[PDB]
């Protein structure tokens, strides 16, 4: 094996096509299923895996209830056959902790989880399913990362971190590992000012990640990575469409080097494929809650901050419960161009249906077609009630 | 790998032995078995696997209740391994919708489902388990599809699609996949009338398919395929012995090139073998319902109109449920001839069984044997009462 | 792979060692379990198996209710790892009926599996896991095989098969199989007056069968075949150290050429090793039950009808249930001489414990030493209070 | 494949970071999870495994009463994937018995497992998962062994077996495998006064175990085999950090070559690496209980008898429960030296925790680190309210 290169462009989007979908909460009504949220989607060159952060604890277990948390030591990454649910008997652990990333670098998998308490919070970064490399909190405060695939070019697979603070400035960094070893690590540049759970893809050897600016902005920051050079700039999306969670209505100019206001201390992981006039972007339906989920066609939003939609589908109703959202491509398939994916997290539970006492979520996954296809709507599908 | 060439006949059919059952019924009154319909068999070169439509839960699950249900965002092609059932732990999705077909063309597999509204409907056909070609709905009214295996030739895999009216005339496509990409399509030509969920076999360079008249016929339509010159030809088989359901009584002269009538708007999918005095006719025992199965031998049935049964097996008796049929063979076993196989989806619960509130099913299967072999009778074998 | 050859003779056996154990009712009293009957043991080049006759349903299920029975359509031959339990979930369907053999060649597998009503049965005879032979009824009563695995040599795969009366003279041939088709076959010569469920293990090109005399003998009828030359002889095993169940009490002069008298119109399945002053025989320790097992080592037991025990092992204490017993050897095992091994069925529930419903069983398995090893017991260990 | 030589140096130890955690005992409350207890983990070329000993049924099963128990029929070595639970449906059976160990020499795995009554057991050595050599009891006393990771070099594999009084002298001998047979074995020497469950690791052509002193000893014996000479000594880590459970409070002054005394008849298995400043011990926080567990660099704990930590890291809370801990390394991972690793067993249920019939156990294991990682505590996480 060869380590892949990001040579080719994205496919045209014309609109999206169902992918993956597992069930896993109607499924997990009766059977052995896991808590889990912070899911994504990542291929390896022969097979595309479903990857979340497990609670350690099946769904119907008594062990679910206080699921909401975030960070115990009872989490893990796994990973799990598309579109199957994510099972005691079939979830692979890739590592332990409450925040991570993995990627595949066309020789074998790279996967990070971070745990600890908040102020002495590790990483460990695996590579080939053998941990290589640790890193230490710099900023004592919740030391995370993407929450959803990394990307690698000729074997330099960059992910970015944050510590610190959720409602001020926080220290990011964006290091860039080889076969699990650290080349470099550079301290976030640009106009982004603040940057979370970052949502990557690459083409023609450039990775674009689009990321949460919880303290400030409404817009969601965009870091765009050269993994040659080994150097990135940050941004916002300039477009007016705002697509973090919460967020104020959509203005009519945005705002591309700072955080477009409203909403402060709060956000929602989000992507967006921003190509030119091939650009689509996620979001919430809801602006004050994770209800709903829409891909809008906004040519040019990360340059032009008048840009309104000229083409959109809808994901999830508005009457339906959707949660973070991620990008991820399958970097070995046939053909010219790499066809744009993502995955939406449909969250049931806490904090939004407190008639049970667990959290957890199913995965929709779509990519995208050069048709123009028909849209469904595509809910998480079970009855909380059957869980009292 | 090389594409397979269908470059042997069938077997002598003297006899049906068995070859699978899952007793998925019996067994998931207390484990976790998927909810399923519309199953079917098919094989790769180096295995052979039970495929169906999910429902997205399991039959003990609560979100079994609706399962009569024909097209939900939760269903799934799945497949698993011969004779054991669909578990949630044991079942590989192949792709989501709720119309399927899926074929091996001697390299790999090609799946296709089907997923959306009535109105807006679109395929995803996939090539080595990756996305690769998307077709929207044509008519605008339930796209649909095979519910049982394809058949391919040097890499050209025919599909049979139909878009529009149960009850009255609709548009019905053959289109030409290689690779999960369209070489050509063909709108339906023939005295065939309406068409749906083709059963298909190969064998001397030629694909038969067995159809579903659902308007007007009880008879079946047949569709026999060039995959060479990407050519098809349609007519009935001209049998008065009668293999749609519901259906009138068997008369002494059939109908060669029109639907025999007597009952409308309603059928089930089923199959045949059409292979001159080695032509065998599956059919259920009743005439009102999807009770009994039965092999009636009837020498060239497709040809002529008064041509009558001249040796059975019974497969189900007629005081047992049986369900869809369709036909399968194992296009890389040893040997000079291609062995005949079938299923009959053995369907439990609603509408027949409305004690319970949901509907399922188990497999059974056979292949041809060249002796004369005793039969026995296969139900589904659970009891109703049990899931009270 | 080229077949295997049979050029070893038996190591010098001394004691027996623990091989395997499954502890399948204690598991399955809570967990996902096939209910079985049946069992036995057959090794592959890189791996050795369990394998019995499913009931098609789980023991906690409703379904186990009417298990005590022997045929039905819902039986199918499972194999699953070593030592693992009979689950829903890991089990393996080699084919489908109520009566079986299987065993590797070398290359691939053969399994054979009978099945139909009692006067309409036949064979299937699978090779490489794909249906290659099929074999009617030649009696029309309950055709009938080992229960335990066949052997091979260069290829030819012999296998006893009876059809016909279980309390008079019935029709047994030995069929000699090469990739699952049929080379020849022979009605049984010798002594042996009636024959069933042999128990075959192989050694310097000679198959040895030891089998259940339903009809009229308590001493054990004894094939022997040359794969090669495909032909056999019969007798009795001459001891008075009688091994069948129910039986008289031992005498001092036993039968070499006609049945030992004392029981008609029962049996069970058992085995022996017969290999000069090497031999040891198994048998149930009660003359009543099934109950209990024991290992006795009876030099010349084939030859000398007045043979005693030189030596002995306790397998299952008398106040424990045993069942059926056979040979299995791992041919495909380093060094200089065949290792003998064996398994004994619990068996639990019915008839004997008829607080359940169901009939069900677990499995041990041992295997020959040239220590002298300490002996231990091996019980089923469930307790049936649980099931209640 | 090549054996395995130890030709690197251990890595320098500056903390530990988190490796695996299976979580099992929340899990299985409701899932079909394995009852186990003596835990350890081992690595192949290409996967590392847990491994324990099975009760042979569930948590959840009635037949989890009684599993304080040590010695039971119904016992036997399992493994599973790395941080899974140890489930029915997932868990590898090794050999059957309720005394063991396992290690890989590069080609392929040695395990060995003990069964037997007290007076009369036996080992049987598995290479490449067939039975190759048995040792019957030399002292008729419950004949045991590691409990972990046996270690190999070019073939030859050493392992620690005790067979007599826990409560007075016994008979310890040093076996020397290769491909599972005997080489060679020697008695105990050296000035350890008795062994039991040795945890070892390997360095440079050295084997270090550091073991149980049950008779007398808190301080813990440590044994160093030459695997090509097939040599030992022993003696006792000689710092006052006393590492034993239960143990009397730490002295400023240990014993180098006798039992430091306070405590009889009891212990723990447990570890430490020994390399001079680079010297890490594990203990258990309580001196009286299986509770806490911590790592303390204790340079040249061997050989300094006022040796005193110079740093620590706590693993499991004084608050929480422990039990065994032992020593692996991945042999196989890429780079210049050998990661020290070790997992702690999480022993929840009986006998502290009497209000249920249970007992089982969890694992945390962790790999050591070149940085100064933060560190968090592991608790089991079970709450035993939930299984009342
Ligand atoms: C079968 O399936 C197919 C395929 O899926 C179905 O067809 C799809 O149908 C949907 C729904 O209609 C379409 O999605 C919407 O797309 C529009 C964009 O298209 C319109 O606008 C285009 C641009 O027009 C402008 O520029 C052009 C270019 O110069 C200019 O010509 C024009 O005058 C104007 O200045 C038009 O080009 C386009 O026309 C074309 O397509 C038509 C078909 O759609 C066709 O009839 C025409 O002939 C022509 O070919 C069309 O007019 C999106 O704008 C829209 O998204 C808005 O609305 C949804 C709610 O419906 C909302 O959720 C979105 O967020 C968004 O609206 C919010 O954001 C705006 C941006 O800031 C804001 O302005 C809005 O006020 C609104 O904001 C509020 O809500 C948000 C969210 O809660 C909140 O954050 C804010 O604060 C605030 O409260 C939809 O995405 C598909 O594109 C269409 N696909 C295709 C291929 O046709 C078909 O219907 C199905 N069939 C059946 C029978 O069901
Ligand atoms: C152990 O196992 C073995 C192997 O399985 C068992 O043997 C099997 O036994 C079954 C049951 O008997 C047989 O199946 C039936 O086969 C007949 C066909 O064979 C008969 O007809 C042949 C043709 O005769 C005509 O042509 C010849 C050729 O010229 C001519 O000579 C003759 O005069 C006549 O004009 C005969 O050749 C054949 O004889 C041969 O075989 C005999 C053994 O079977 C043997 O004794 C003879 O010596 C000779 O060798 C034989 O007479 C099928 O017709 C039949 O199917 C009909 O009946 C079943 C109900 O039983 C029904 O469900 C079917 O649908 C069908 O009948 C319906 O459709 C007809 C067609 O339109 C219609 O005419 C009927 O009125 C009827 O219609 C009604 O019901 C349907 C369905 O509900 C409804 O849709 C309609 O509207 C209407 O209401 C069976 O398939 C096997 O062939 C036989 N196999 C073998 C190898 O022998 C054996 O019994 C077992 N042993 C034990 C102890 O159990
Ligand atoms: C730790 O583990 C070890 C290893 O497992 C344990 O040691 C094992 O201990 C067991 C139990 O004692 C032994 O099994 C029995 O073996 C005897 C055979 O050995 C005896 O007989 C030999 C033959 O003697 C004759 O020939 C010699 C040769 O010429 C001659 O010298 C002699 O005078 C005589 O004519 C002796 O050679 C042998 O001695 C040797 O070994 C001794 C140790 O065992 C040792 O002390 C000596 O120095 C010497 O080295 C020894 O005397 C079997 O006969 C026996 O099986 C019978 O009894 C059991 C019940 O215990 C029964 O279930 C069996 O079915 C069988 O008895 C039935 O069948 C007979 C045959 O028809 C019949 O005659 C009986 O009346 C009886 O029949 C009744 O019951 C059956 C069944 O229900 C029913 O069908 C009938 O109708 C009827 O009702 C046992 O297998 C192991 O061999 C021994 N292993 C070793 C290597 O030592 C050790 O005990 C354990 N330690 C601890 C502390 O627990
Ligand atoms: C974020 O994470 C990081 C990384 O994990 C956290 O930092 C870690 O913090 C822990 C907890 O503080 C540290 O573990 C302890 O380490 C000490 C050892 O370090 C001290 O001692 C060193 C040696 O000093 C001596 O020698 C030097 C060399 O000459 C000499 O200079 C000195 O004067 C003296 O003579 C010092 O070098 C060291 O200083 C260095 O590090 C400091 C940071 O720790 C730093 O501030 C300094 O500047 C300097 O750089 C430091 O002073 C262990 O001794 C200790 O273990 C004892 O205590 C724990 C309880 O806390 C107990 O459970 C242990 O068993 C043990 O104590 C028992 O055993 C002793 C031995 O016999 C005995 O003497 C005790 O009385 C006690 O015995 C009793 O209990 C036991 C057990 O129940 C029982 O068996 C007995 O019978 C009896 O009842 C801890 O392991 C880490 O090392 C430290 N890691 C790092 C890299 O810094 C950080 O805190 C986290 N951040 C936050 C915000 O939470
Ligand atoms: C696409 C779809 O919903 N197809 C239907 C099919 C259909 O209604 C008739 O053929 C009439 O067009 O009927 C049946 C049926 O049981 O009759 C099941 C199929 N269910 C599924 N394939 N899911
Ligand atoms: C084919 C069949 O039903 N064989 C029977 C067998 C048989 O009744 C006797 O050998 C008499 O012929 O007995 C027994 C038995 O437990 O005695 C079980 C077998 N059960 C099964 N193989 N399913
Ligand atoms: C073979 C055996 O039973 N070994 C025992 C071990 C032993 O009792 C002591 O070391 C004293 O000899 O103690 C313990 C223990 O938890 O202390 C568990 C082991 N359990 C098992 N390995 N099954
Ligand atoms: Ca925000
Ligand atoms: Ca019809
Ligand atoms: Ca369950
Ligand atoms: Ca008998
Ligand atoms: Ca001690």
């Amino acid at each position: 094996r060869d380590f892949n290169n990001l040579t080719k462009g994205l496919c045209t989007i014309n609109s999206w096509h169902i992918y993956g979908k597992d069930n896993a909460v109607r499924i997990g009504e009766d059977s052995d299923v896991l808590v889990t949220r912070e899911p994504y989607v990542s291929c390896d060159p022969d097979e595309c895996r479903f990857y979340a952060l497990s609670q350690g604890t099946t769904i119907r277990g008594k062990h679910s209830n206080g699921t909401i948390h975030d960070r115990s030591q009872y989490r893990a990454l796994i990973s799990w056959p598309l579109s199957s649910p994510p099972t005691v008997y079939n979830s692979r652990v890739e590592c332990i902790g409450w925040s991570s990333t993995s990627c595949h670098d066309g020789k074998t998998r790279m996967s990070i989880c971070i745990s600890g308490p908040n102020n002495n919070a590790s990483a460990v970064i695996w590579y080939n399913r053998r941990p290589v490399t640790e890193i230490n909190t710099w900023a004592r405060n919740i030391l995370r990362t993407q929450e959803s695939e990394c990307v690698c070019h000729n074997g330099v697979c960059p992910v970015v971190f944050t510590d610190g603070s959720a409602t001020g400035p926080a220290e990011t960094r964006i290091y860039y590992f080889k076969e699990g070893k650290i080349l470099k690590w550079e301290p976030l540049a640009g106009t982004a000012k603040h940057i979370e759970e970052c949502s990557c893809y690459g083409e023609r050897a450039e990775i674009t990640c689009t990321c949460r600016d919880n303290w400030q902005g409404s817009n969601r920051p965009v870091i765009r990575i050269d993994p040659v050079a080994m150097t990135h700039t940050s941004q916002y999306i300039c477009s007016p469409v705002l697509t973090d969670n919460p967020r104020p209505n959509d203005p009519t100019v945005g705002k591309c080097n700072d955080p477009y206001p409203g909403n402060n201390n709060n956000g929602v992981k989000g992507f967006s494929y921003l190509d030119g006039v091939n650009t689509w972007l996620g979001r919430t339906i809801s602006i004050a809650s994770r209800s709903g989920y829409e891909m809008l066609k906004v040519p040019n939003a990360l340059t032009d901050d008048k840009s309104k939609p000229t083409q959109g589908q809808t994901i999830v109703l508005n009457t339906d419960w959707s949660g973070y959202s991620g990008s991820f491509m399958d970097y070995w398939a046939e053909g010219e161009c790499y066809r744009a994916c993502f995955y939406v997290e449909l969250i049931r539970g806490r904090p939004k249906e407190d008639k049970v006492w667990w959290t957890s979520n199913s995965i929709v996954s779509m990519c995208s077609s050069t048709e123009f296809l028909g849209q469904w709507d595509w809910p998480d599908g079970a009855k909380i009630e059957y869980f009292l």
